[PDB]
């Protein structure tokens, strides 16, 4: 129920990757695997 996922408040790709929440709805595939622009997380479009 607290996910850190980088740092205490990033971004989890199901790539394998932490990186930061800027790309939590920014719309770029960015994880590659593009899990945060899957709307199970956000999707910018
Ligand atoms: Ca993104």
């Amino acid at each position: 129920g607290s996910p850190p996922q980088c740092q205490p408040g990033e971004f989890a790709c199901a790539n394998s990757r932490c990186i930061q929440e800027r790309w939590k709805c920014d719309g770029d595939n960015d994880c590659l695997d593009n899990s945060d622009e899957a709307p199970a997380l956000c999707h910018q479009h």
